[PDB]
């Protein structure tokens, strides 16, 4: 229901199969999956087949072979159809095969990420700790080197995919001296000794997710395992978030294009005081905010998702797009459920889950704040 | 807190015995209720026993004896613990007890009052049908005078209390050709002949509280159930709402301030980059936006109450304190669960349930949309 | 300070020219201008000569035979430097010959375009009257034909350029008893017998563009000054304003571009409580939502402006960056006068020039309620 | 109007008197003065006379003997006569006589109150700088004891009413080490030897009333010009701006209230479509919102005034009345512009100067950043 300029073929071909598969097989079951809390195995799997989860990853290691103009426009439109599902699949992509994809050797690439490009097996990223989320560099969880192997000790917490995941990419420290200028990113297999998983979080929204801390405790793995050199840690870290950051706004399109909908639908079939919600034009009104809002964001996340394809500096815009899309979606969401009444308010219709899967695109990967201080600094930086 | 003018003793005196009462009879087990959607009976009649179930109704007829301004006060201690119990009382003092006690004889007011100012029974408002809500005089149920009897005939929807209600004041019209002036208002014990109710309707928030449909077919009551004049029933269902929404008012005003209370501890305990949460410009921004709302709410709502008990018009002074106090409900717990970050979208904190909770506010007893109308109506008319 | 994909060399020469003529002949007389309420004859001259005046006129008409995508850019590197100066150029090219080249013959062309694309002639548009702007299908100016002629009268209103311009494209009613389907576009020369310029009009803004009423009283022209068909007045004015709102947006992006330049240098130079006005969060949070904003209505702007140089409908397209554009250049230059304090309340600073100015692109070519409205229109219309 | 609880004779009374000589002294000049930039003279004379310049003074000193309700009802109906004439009050109100009544000697009182409680002079203050006005402890203006005499020598900035009063109150730093310590706060007769005045600043709004800098060139007072005790300055400026802040919250009251007023009648005649404005749902939206914002701003005010009148704290209180006012008359005059449509961008309607005038009640007496900062610290001070 949006208008672009001249989409190459290609991007709108793909941009049909994901709204079909959506439509297909995501939007008759997400209610229940938000219900039960239960992860869309087999759905994840269709995914892996069609290369959805390795959009980015060339051809050569089993990946699709696209960019990330196309990985947005296939993100929005998962997300539509199921917000967890999008979140899944958006971690595999930017957050795990992401940074083996752009620091890894030629033998990581070709062991971490080949396994992970069918749907047969997904990854996790792990940088965030019970006591720092925003504080990114105050990584506590330590990395002890033993001559052929790494030992690490320390708490990850929120992990999204840790309850399904076959590997992880964790941040720790490996020299408390350098702050977070000592921090080194490590490939971990899961399972492996040493490493528990703690209990499934209960949250608000994308409940068929699964959210959990990563407990380590002596946990050994191969001096090979770590990711680029030590020490740039953080920095993998930050380019892996302007990546994710791409992902999280089209996860967040998708949920206020799914809430826009079911806005106008119900607005046009509703009557009340003789005619269709369509003829107020307070109701006129709010559909045009919300129309606004979402194209808006769309446009500053392909801007963000084109700008990344042609290798040129992304991370204000990326911030920009994850910032503007989040906080669309909740308000967008939101008007869906008053347009809907007290219709919207149960559990009969989608409106009241789109409210909840659409407040955690305001949090995770860096909070509305952090975004806001992020893009200011690169403002500045112009200026200067 | 907040600092007031100079309540009289009595008010001051009854706010500490409400918060005290919440404090230690509803915080502890509001997550339960909410989670369970468990009906707090052995706090409702606890409540009942302190007065707090018919505030407004004299001693003579069993009630506590006080005015609008102490119902306001006490309504928002007791949501501040728990937003349905809340809704609960709310919907007894005003919808139920407040139509009896202005238009009822002095018989109806023996019969229909007394019995419900303990707690043992309360009552609820049927006024909304499955085809209109805010087009409040489009009633299709009809009730048709049978001599000694009225027999009533349709579907009220959206019914609180309705699952543990012992009588009702419905609303139905007795020539559907003359629309908004042909409604009736009845008064229906529960259970009775012709009568069953709907399934409890699965809900965003407010859960421990019953939502569902009464289903009348050829219901009889007798003749002097009727409560007030033939077609003076949409008056009477206009006048009840703005006492009504003096209490939803009220209702919000306690999420809003427990959200607030939620931020400003947790902000002073987390650390970040070295300092408190509360140390950061931003946080103590939001912190001041948040009470500015509030109090700011709380004046209107209080001036509504005031209005109220000295015998002026109030509906525009109502319309805005449902209005304001609705909506700030809603910013205020949204923020508060920012402030949280990854902590405020798990159950383990209750700010995802003032979240859901404040959600209502701006649906029920009249949108958003519709105060808006009634005030702009009312505006205009003070020119004019 | 905006990054873009991949810009046109011919479009980023044009930008840097542009930006070279404000900030060497605009920028330092703007103040001024604003002040005495002078028209920039010199500055439109030498605008003329660079084929300012006619971007999207062709090559053989005379003109810079350019695009939309080029245009806006243009003006807003101009209204950066004076809005007055931006908006005299957006009519002679979205207004007057905008018409004139997509609805005239060859013949009209040829004397009514090509001596308007050099600067030394200007034209104007008249829609509006006295009694209704946003209620365009109102026309009561009147045109009766008297054989090989056709009589005028009526009075125009809030006409730009009035005073100036050396001809008009002017909307009378050539049927009433078919109203807004009853309306006629007419050339008409200035000066002419019949023809009178109303007093100019003292405004907030754009105080350097003349702004006065036309009044027609039995104005002759010939049949031939006719532009399409009869009754096709109506069409004509709205397929005009769709490429005008284009021209609009860019001004207020330009206005909006400068108020954030003047805010970032100031911030970085002022001092209080011992550190730039930039170390402040709350500063950077501002700066970033301005950012935010002008960046997003940039792009709404270039789509809508390269929908029309596609050839594909682009009316609420247009209306979007209408709106968003006007209403970001109010907020941001609101904060600019705020970051700047008690300095961005006196003339000193160009700041409350700036919002001054802002203020008027909410209102002309259509207010924000109106291109809100038709915004819903188009969205329901893709819904159906 | 609004409805209000139940206010006694004496101001009910008092708003009436107010009233109808702002609708004929006022409103019939308010148009000339800011076009003149002409201070009212003979009116402030008058309300000299009547007493509202110095309406907190008991009666021993010629004061009128009220209180701070009294006091803001009275300058928010003077204030929408014409905001300057407000601003001029309310300065020789709470920031000259204030601070004397407060910590004066009974002979300081004697001396510099009583002549200047009649209207034929009147008092400024003086406490901003060229480098500093939100950082209010960093002044540079210094003060030396030379026995029986002080020595001021500084630049104040910003000084309203410095063209037209005989007397300041101007706070200097004895000791620039000791910081916000080492100020003290001296009482200055005008005009007087070492004393000269800057040119007059050319603003935005208020342009009735004059703002210039203050120089001192080695200025000489007698000893007991002292106000209070020695480095007791920075304190006495923060109590003093705590009763400041409440008048200029009344001011804003009275633009908004000036604003709505015009809103509603202009959109009672305007015809658009049909019938009268207000017949279209957006626009009873915008007064109903705008009303709001008012009454609810007002509430706010009226509450800090009645603390300080009870002498309770105030401060957070007064933040907030002088934070929301501000903020209500800039939205508020700025939508009154937006339905008048055109006509709101003209002098000929008072809309614009509305606008103008709003946007300093924003920055002046402490920013609205400022004000949300007192707001933070006074809401952290009461939960620990
Ligand atoms: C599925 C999911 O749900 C996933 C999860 O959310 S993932 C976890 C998300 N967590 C976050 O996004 C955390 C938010 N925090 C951040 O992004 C950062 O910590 C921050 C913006 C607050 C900055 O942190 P900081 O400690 O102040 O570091 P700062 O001083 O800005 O930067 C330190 C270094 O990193 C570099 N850096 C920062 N951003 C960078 C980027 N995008 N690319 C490269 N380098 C970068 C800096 O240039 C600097 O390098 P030098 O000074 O050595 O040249
Ligand atoms: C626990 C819960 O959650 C409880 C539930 O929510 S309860 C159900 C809540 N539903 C609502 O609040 C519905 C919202 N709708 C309304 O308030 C109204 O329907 C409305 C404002 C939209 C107006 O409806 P309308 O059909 O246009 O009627 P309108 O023309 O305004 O009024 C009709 C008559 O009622 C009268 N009236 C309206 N409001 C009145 C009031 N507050 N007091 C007295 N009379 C009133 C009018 O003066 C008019 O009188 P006459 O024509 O007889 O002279
Ligand atoms: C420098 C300056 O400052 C310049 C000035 O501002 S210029 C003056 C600016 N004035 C405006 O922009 C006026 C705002 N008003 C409008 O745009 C319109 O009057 C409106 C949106 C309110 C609609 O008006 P309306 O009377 O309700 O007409 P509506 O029923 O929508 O349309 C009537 C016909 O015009 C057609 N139409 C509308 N917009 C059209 C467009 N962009 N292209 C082609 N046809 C269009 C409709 O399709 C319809 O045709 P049919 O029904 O015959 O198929
Ligand atoms: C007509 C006009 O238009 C008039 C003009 O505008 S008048 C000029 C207006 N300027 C302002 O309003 C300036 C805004 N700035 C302020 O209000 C303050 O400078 C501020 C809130 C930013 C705080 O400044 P600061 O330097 O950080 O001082 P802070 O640490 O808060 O306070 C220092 C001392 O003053 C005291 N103080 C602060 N506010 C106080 C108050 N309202 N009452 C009493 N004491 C107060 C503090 O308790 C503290 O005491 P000790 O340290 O001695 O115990
Ligand atoms: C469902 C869910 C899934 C998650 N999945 C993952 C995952 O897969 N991997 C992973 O690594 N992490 C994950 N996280 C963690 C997430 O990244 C953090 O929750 C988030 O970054 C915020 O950190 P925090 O929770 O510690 O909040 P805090 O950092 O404690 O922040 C609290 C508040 O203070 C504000 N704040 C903090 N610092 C500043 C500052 N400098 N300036 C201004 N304001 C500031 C924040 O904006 C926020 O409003 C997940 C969280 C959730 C809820
Ligand atoms: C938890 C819950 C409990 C409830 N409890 C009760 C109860 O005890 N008793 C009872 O009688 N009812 C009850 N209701 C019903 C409630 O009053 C209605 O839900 C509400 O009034 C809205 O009506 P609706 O749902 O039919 O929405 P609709 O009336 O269909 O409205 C949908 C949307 O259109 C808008 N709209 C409608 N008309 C206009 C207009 N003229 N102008 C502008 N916008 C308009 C609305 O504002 C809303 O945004 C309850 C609802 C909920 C969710
Ligand atoms: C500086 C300036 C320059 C101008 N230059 C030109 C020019 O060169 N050429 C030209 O032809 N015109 C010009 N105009 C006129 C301009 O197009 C109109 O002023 C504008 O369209 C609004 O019309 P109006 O002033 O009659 O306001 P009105 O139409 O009376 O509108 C008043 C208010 O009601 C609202 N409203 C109206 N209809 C509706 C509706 N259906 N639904 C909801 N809300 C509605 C409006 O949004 C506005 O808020 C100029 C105006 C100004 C101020
Ligand atoms: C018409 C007019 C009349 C005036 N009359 C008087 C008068 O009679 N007497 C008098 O003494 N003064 C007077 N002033 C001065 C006035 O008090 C100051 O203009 C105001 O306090 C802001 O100070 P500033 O202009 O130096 O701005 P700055 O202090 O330089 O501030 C610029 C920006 O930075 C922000 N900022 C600064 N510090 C902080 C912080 N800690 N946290 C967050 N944001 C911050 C401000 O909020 C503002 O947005 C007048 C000003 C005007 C425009």
């Amino acid at each position: 229901v949006y208008q672009s300029v001249e989409l190459p073929e290609t991007h709108q071909m793909l941009r049909q199969t994901c709204r079909d598969f959506a439509e297909k097989e995501l939007v008759p079951i997400a209610a229940q999956l938000d219900k039960e809390h239960l992860f869309p195995t087999s759905q994840v799997k269709k995914m892996g087949e069609l290369g959805l989860l390795a959009m980015d990853v060339p051809e050569e290691l089993s990946g699709a072979g696209l960019d990330y103009l196309a990985y947005s426009i296939a993100l929005e439109e998962i997300s539509r159809g199921c917000a967890s599902t999008g979140v899944i699949m958006s971690v595999n992509n930017s957050l795990y095969l992401g940074p083996i994809l752009k620091f890894g050797s030629s033998q990581q690439k070709q062991q971490w990420i080949t396994p992970f490009t069918n749907g047969d097996k997904i990854g996790c990223f792990a940088l965030s700790e019970p006591g720092n989320g925003s504080d990114a560099g105050a990584a506590s969880t330590t990395a002890r080197e033993e001559g052929d192997s790494w030992v690490l000790n320390g708490t990850k917490a929120w992990i999204t995919n840790s309850w399904e995941a076959s590997a992880t990419v964790v941040f720790a420290s490996t020299d408390r001296s350098r702050q977070n200028k000592g921090i080194s990113a490590f490939l971990v297999p899961m399972p492996t000794p040493g490493l528990t998983l703690g209990k499934k979080e209960d949250k608000l929204g994308i409940r068929a997710s699964s959210t959990a801390n990563l407990i380590f405790e002596d946990c050994r793995i191969p001096k090979e395992n770590l990711l680029g050199e030590p020490g740039m840690g953080f920095k993998i870290a930050m380019q892996t978030l302007d990546m994710g950051r791409i992902g999280i706004a089209s996860q967040a399109l998708g949920i206020a294009q799914a809430s826009l909908d079911c806005a106008v639908k119900y607005a046009e079939n509703r009557h009340a005081f003789g005619a269709p919600l369509t003829k107020l034009q307070n109701i006129q009104f709010k559909l045009a905010d919300m129309a606004l809002a979402l194209e808006s964001a769309r446009l500053l996340t392909w801007r963000a998702a084109m700008l990344k394809d042609n290798k040129k500096p992304f991370t204000k815009e990326s911030a920009m797009a994850k910032l503007a899309a989040s906080e669309a979606a909740t308000a967008i969401s939101h008007q869906a459920i008053q347009i809907l009444g007290g219709m919207g308010y149960v559990t009969e219709m989608p409106a009241e889950r789109y409210y909840r899967d659409a407040r955690i695109t305001e949090i995770y990967e860096g909070t509305s704040e952090i975004q806001r201080l992020v893009i200011a600094g690169h403002l500045l930086r112009s200026y200067r």
